């Protein structure tokens, strides 16, 4: 077994997927563990406007709408969170909540928090880098979505998926916290697939991330696809996979082996 | 397996321990992570004056000095972060630090972020129970030890151990978010005994805890060590362990199959 098919096996990643049968796996999954809590009755998710939120909150939607019907139980709700710091893109986020159609939207400006924080730490004569307080603000957001789905009797949906898991691009206990990960297992092009069958308009999935990660998701996605890709890609894409292995397992205990 | 023995073979407890050969099996577990870890020199703490906080907190500052001390690297250090939400149990947080002795002493007072993030939800129209608000400070915590640990190449400690584990007794990404958990494995009653033995005044290891269980510690630690406790007892330790298993493992992802 090399390095590569052991990713994709830890990460669930198909070759190919048939996009709508993958929207019912997921819409289904999504479904059974409403049903399974009895105190549950809604999903909180905070819109962006980036593609992973978008379609993690369009499932998540449709997931709450046939279970609502199922049961005639009006308490089954979808919340979606604008969670802009201060000023925030504000159009992205627009499509995206018209694509969804949202049962609620809340508006948290998460700014007087993180100025707060960041304040509190400045006194105290810690430097913040531009990079730290982006970390405070993606934990600031999960804050504030546990604290809507804390006070509604929600679950907070998460993002992550093969492609961001893989590199472990996401902020522990930040975007990284969550309860529910609907597309855990799809790489970028997948999402982007079901994005297409669920009738989304092409701008809310067609980088930043591609130079801050100096391998393009078309990389990442074939290399989790099984394809081969260049050596420079491949030795990239693992050491993001050996640095982020932290991000992958519970806080470590005397037990754990998986760092040593 | 009774569900007892399970739960006993998950948390990792000892039905007695030798404190010394503990305190020192965690030091060094503390020091090898440190080690493996080339650009990782500071372990960082909130020392709230509680018995958790004040051992895990010595045990980091011995695994520093020893680290130092071995390689003759200055930049080892151990930080003890004060974490009051205004106007602060400040006695009992004065007793921890002069018992460590830490390298470092920072406080960040965590009000202006609690009291942006609670007005940027009461503002949306979400009401915040007092417990709600509990969950934000210890999630605000959580930001600021990172924050620090960002800033200082450090690593988070955690105060997590069997006998809050098997009850689901924290703050899912709140004092649950951390990077590595020295006291993980020990009960209640075992921490007290390796601060004795480290030479804390009693104080320190001398409830709303339990009130809030509906079951003490002293049930908590006998069932831990596989001894009988009463029908009422283990029934509600069970319910708890049932309710708090979603904090103890990853993100639901579709594989998954604990909480069905
Ligand atoms: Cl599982």
């Amino acid at each position: 077994m090399t390095l590569q098919e052991e990713i994709i096996r830890q990460l669930g990643v198909k070759a190919s997927i048939d996009p709508q049968e993958e929207i019912r796996k997921t819409v289904d999954f999504l479904k059974a563990y409403l049903r399974k809590h009895s105190f549950l009755k809604t999903y909180v998710l905070g819109i962006s406007g980036g593609q992973d939120s978008t379609l993690a909150g369009k499932l998540a939607q449709m997931a709450i709408a046939e279970l609502r019907e199922e049961t005639s139980d009006q308490a089954y709700q979808f919340i979606a969170v604008r969670l802009p710091y201060g000023v925030q893109d504000e159009a992205d986020a627009q499509k995206a909540l018209a694509f969804i159609a949202p049962d609620q939207t809340l508006t948290i400006n998460i700014k007087a928090a993180v100025d707060g924080q960041v304040e509190a730490l400045q006194a105290a004569g810690v430097e913040i880098s531009d990079f730290n307080k982006g970390n405070i603000k993606a934990r600031q957001r999960m804050i504030s979505q546990y604290a809507i789905a804390g006070q509604m009797a929600g679950a907070v949906i998460g993002t992550d998926h093969a492609a961001e898991n893989i590199t472990g691009f996401f902020t522990k206990f930040g975007d990284g916290g969550a309860d529910i990960l609907p597309l855990f297992r799809l790489n970028k092009r997948q999402g982007k697939a079901l994005l297409k069958v669920l009738g989304a308009d092409a701008a809310l999935y067609e980088l930043a991330d591609e130079v801050a990660l100096g391998v393009t998701y078309q990389d990442i996605d074939d290399y989790l696809e099984g394809k081969l890709i260049s050596k420079v890609a491949q030795a990239t894409i693992e050491k993001w996979w050996h640095k982020g292995q932290h991000k992958r397992h519970l806080p470590i205990t005397i037990f754990a082996d998986f760092w040593k």
